[PDB]
């Protein structure tokens, strides 16, 4: 029993982590098979930043200006090119420790574990979630670009997101391992405002059934509810509207419980409406909606 | 910026983790050097466990009826021996990915990685804290004993916590990797409470800084106290009492944000008093007391 905000153990992603300087810029890159991945914004001084031609910049770079460290030893570049806005560094050695992998652009809602690194060397993992206004709320400093998101399926680490910036507001964003960045965002230092962080509903109601499995169950009422008036409260309290997939997703934890998804529902539409009275569920005075229903199982389950 | 409860990347103690089958039941094992390491408890019944002598049910074992597996390749069992509550299982075979290690008892208050497994199997990791009455609050299923607690100091895994078992009331006990339980705890499945879970008030002051140097500021308030009168305000809340012992640890993180320790007492006894009244700190409801210093330290500078 317990239930923690859980990442992926993350050995196979930091056997893939290496430095990747371009001229004073320093920041991380993932080597998978002959080529290391990284923001393409290593190209730019902290000006060009401000209205950066990556076209034009990287006319100006040679294979021997990208600097690969993988530990203390150099990687040999060569070949480079752009894809959207990532670097494909080729380098001449396929990385040894290379695990099966695939790239993943994940949708809103979507959980994964961030491996902090500076320097190419790992300094934290941590759970994030793909929020509904494509921002991360994440821990990173200066250095930490190119850190990864990923989730691992038993031996297969799918990569969905590459670390590129931090908006004014402290919130993160990045992109897959296309280059492509989630939500609007451009790698250009300009002002750059997310829009409204709605709370996922799915997760919440898959962090109540954990609840309820680990006995945290105070909170369960005698009502019930449909699926439109739910969505009337949500609507009302900036939670995402809740559909019959996700009242599908949510079906082996109503089975595991015995409790229906629209009677979760109804407990839930309590809790936004009277608040939580100064009590917590597993431990926490807000509700939580960094798990989706499949962590749930996961952990409820102990999946390795 | 951003501020996650992060932990330390789990590589170095996932090339450690081994099965260990005794008779019927299966567990984890942590494979350092030539010896494995798990609770002694592997050798019991689930009916033994009811009141168990240890000496005696170890006699009727011997080298070969411990099973231990790395990977899927089974390890030779040339010894075993008994120390506090954990077994010793001497192989024949040094491991391979043996990082460079200590065995360290923590204290309560001190924070520290948990690599939950399952039949030597690595399935999640996450941060946990050595609570003032000696337990964890971890997620650990049947199947988890002998997972581990560490910390990393740049290459060196200091480990402090193998699991051994959950009490009636979902909070778990276990041992250092010397086999002494923290707490008062046995490996035996008796009435077991666990004293009051007191909150640890020199980490809530280290994660109250942390929010100032994240840019969550709205909680400082005009006001200062002294170590005795805050220390009267948070034996009422069942804090721990502050000395200046954890005065001076807090200077750091005093210096760099020029906010008297005193000072942000004064807003915690505030906080403590009034409430939240709806509103977060780091993303949090409630004041989170499961960072250190140090941990606040190192995630804001970005150690590696
Ligand atoms: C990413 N490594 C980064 N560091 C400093 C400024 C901007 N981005
Ligand atoms: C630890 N692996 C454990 N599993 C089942 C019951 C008790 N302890």
């Amino acid at each position: 029993s317990g239930f923690r905000k859980m990442a992926f153990p993350s050995g196979k992603v930091e056997g893939c982590m290496v430095q990747v300087t371009c001229g004073t810029t320093t920041l991380n890159g993932l080597w998978l098979d002959d080529v290391v991945y990284c923001p393409r914004h290593v190209i730019c001084t902290s000006e060009d930043m401000l209205n950066p031609n990556y076209e034009d910049l990287l006319i100006r770079k040679s294979n021997h200006n990208f600097l690969v460290q993988a530990g203390n030893v150099q990687l040999r570049v060569i070949g480079h090119s752009m894809q959207n806005c990532v670097l494909k560094l080729k380098v001449d050695t396929a990385n040894p420790k290379t695990p099966k992998y695939k790239f993943v652009r994940i949708q809103p809602g979507q959980t994964f574990s961030v491996l902090a690194c500076y320097n190419g060397s790992p300094s934290g993992v941590y759970q994030c979630a793909m929020r509904p206004n494509f921002t991360i709320k994440g821990s990173f400093l200066n250095g930490s670009c190119g850190s990864v998101g990923f989730n691992i399926d038993y031996d297969c680490v799918s990569f969905c997101y590459m670390h590129h910036m931090e908006l004014p507001t402290g919130v993160h964003a990045g992109t897959d391992l296309e280059g492509n960045f989630y939500g609007p965002f451009v790698d250009r230092q300009t002002a750059q405002a997310a829009g409204t962080d709605t709370t996922i509903t799915v997760n919440v109601l898959a962090w109540l059934y954990a609840a309820v499995i680990n006995g945290d169950r105070w909170f369960l009422n005698r009502f019930t509810t449909t699926l439109n008036d739910f969505n009337l409260v949500a609507m009302k309290y900036n939670y995402e509207p809740l559909t019959q997939d996700h009242v599908d997703i949510l079906g082996p934890l109503s089975a595991q419980t015995g409790i229906a998804v629209l009677d979760m529902c109804a407990s839930l539409k309590e809790l936004l409406q009277n608040g939580m009275n100064g009590r917590t569920i597993l431990g926490s005075a807000l509700l939580e909606d960094e798990f989706t229903p499949f962590d749930v199982v996961r952990q409820c389950s102990g999946v390795t």
